[PDB]
């Protein structure tokens, strides 16, 4: 059955980009409900569609990619976090370089459209193995990042900042890249690439 | 394994309200395309989900509801047409008269919102088992009536009347209800309020 | 210009169900913005209607419904909470325990559906002037509630509730109901069904 | 006031790619009507945002964004169709190479997504000027093209193509481009870049 991912670090040592209260509820809460909700769900999906039950495969669908995707994103964006990221490998600093102008630019620009998503979702910098180059992209609700290989997120959802940062979603956009743990992005980024 | 199923009449046995030549494209070409296509869409899925393989579980959704849609929505309807469909049996007339004031004005109502559709999609007339009511709704592309039982469905993609109606697409849908077969859908209503 | 509405209650009036520092922010903070934000749009989408300026109109629909939402939501949201609202009135229970059952039966509808919105949005009692019945509704995000009159509204962004509830949605939608202003609701009916 | 613009050749000059058949019903009555309705829809909106009748201006949003961006799409496609295109200009030809690699590729992949849309809508080429590149897309309806500027589209509503080739969609998207108006997609191309 799917689980619940231990993090990569302690609940405080994102401090003081993200909360330990956050991070703790964020974790062990919001994702750990994803995992149980969703293993519920697989369960029936499986067994609508073992019996050709079309209709009920189909009503579960809603609910798998809400859960299924709560368990993909988050399961993504801890690994994407860290107290002491590093900086972008050189191949990948090279490609935003190439496909954005510069770090400075992706960033406004992924941080411009994550913070522009109405109501909940993420923001995400991608990669296109079809036409070779670096996307950003959001996504609502919980709909996982679809037609590129997910490379760094950022959760919009309210709960992912509100006890720290209340209504003023910009500032922790802006703030996240304090913690973006470039080490696992340009790890994604190499292994998108092969 | 899904299989197309019989038309319960002759391909010419809806003139002149709808003509041979869209009956026999209808079901054996547009229908006939969901079916074998929703058998392999199904397969995919049972394979990604048996796999545990989450993020192409999830890819797969909107075909599955496209082409699953697709066939039950085609089945029900081949059942709800008829040269000699009789006459609301006197339960379902009494319970469209205490949701709609009368078959007249059910008739409109549903006509209208059927038209009214913007694109390709289908009018229902449905039971809500919840609040033992008649409903009407529509519901776009291939996406099943969900929330209530069907009992009455009219197919609006462009393929189910152009061929005769051309753009006239309110023509078609004031038509149909001249080979609504009400046998069949006092038997999908008596079944709903099991 | 659109302006942001007095609450007709002081900030910790609602206490101990919804905090002085949400209805704070709620108020200040997030109706605030959708007004501002409105104002700006609203100019916008009369200009280039004016002008015929097609593309445009049509691009800014999307933040008008958002802003435009916002506002009609959370103005209606304002009226709907009281720290001693009353019951309903005797022509709103006789409507709810027809169309319901019971106002036990529509809290609890209703109060599901409302935990069950994925993301961010509103639950809703509404009345529906064409078949004269109570409803219940679901909207996402700012989409305002149409094809009824909106009588109840129950906000489940988690900025609605976070600071204080924390994940726990479905403890703030239950109590909820302890601040409904019911003479407000029941004002909104009478009006509904004049 | 919005009008139905003349046609850039006669009704049968397309044939045999697309018949006259089709060609006088799609103009003459399909984009008639949503030249129709949107002058309506407009008047209307026009009227609610004088009024400052927000609820009302948001409920026209779906009729004006349908009316309005079918319009646009068929606007666009008339021109985008001729007997003598001529072939791509220098410029456009090196940017078809540099971002799809050949214009073999580029046919390739806009017919498969096209050719793919669930329902009703519309193929796409485009070029985003912030990148600096072309793309290709699919809108679902009437949806116009956003984000990046239309310079080729594909319409395939049922009715663009089905009185000719009934079910076969993949035989008018391969088809079409025979009939494809390099003249005016290269001229949209610089207008585009400048
Ligand atoms: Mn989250
Ligand atoms: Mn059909
Ligand atoms: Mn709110
Ligand atoms: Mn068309």
């Amino acid at each position: 059955k799917h689980t619940l991912p231990d993090l990569p670090f302690d609940y405080a040592d994102l401090e003081p980009v993200i909360s330990h209260e956050i991070m703790q509820l964020h974790h062990q809460k919001h994702h750990a409900t994803y995992v149980n909700n969703l293993n519920q769900i697989e369960e029936k999906l499986h067994e609508a569609v073992s019996k050709g039950n079309l209709k009920e495969a189909i009503a579960l669908q809603p609910a798998l990619k809400f859960n299924g995707g709560g368990h993909i994103n988050h399961s993504i964006f801890w690994t994407n976090l860290a107290k002491d990221g590093g900086e972008p490998s050189k191949e990948l600093m090279d490609t935003i370089k190439r496909d954005f102008g510069s770090l400075d630019n992706l960033q406004k620009r992924l941080s411009d459209i994550t913070i522009a998503v109405q109501g909940s979702g993420w923001g995400w910098l991608g990669y296109c193995k079809k036409d070779k180059i670096l996307k950003i992209a959001t996504c609502a609700n919980q709909d996982p990042l679809e037609g590129m290989v997910p490379l760094f997120g950022i959760d919009v959802w309210e709960h992912a900042y509100y006890l720290q940062y209340k209504n003023v979603r910009p500032d922790y956009v802006h703030a996240i890249w304090k913690i973006a743990n470039w080490k696992n992005i340009s790890e994604r980024f190499a292994n998108a690439r092969q």
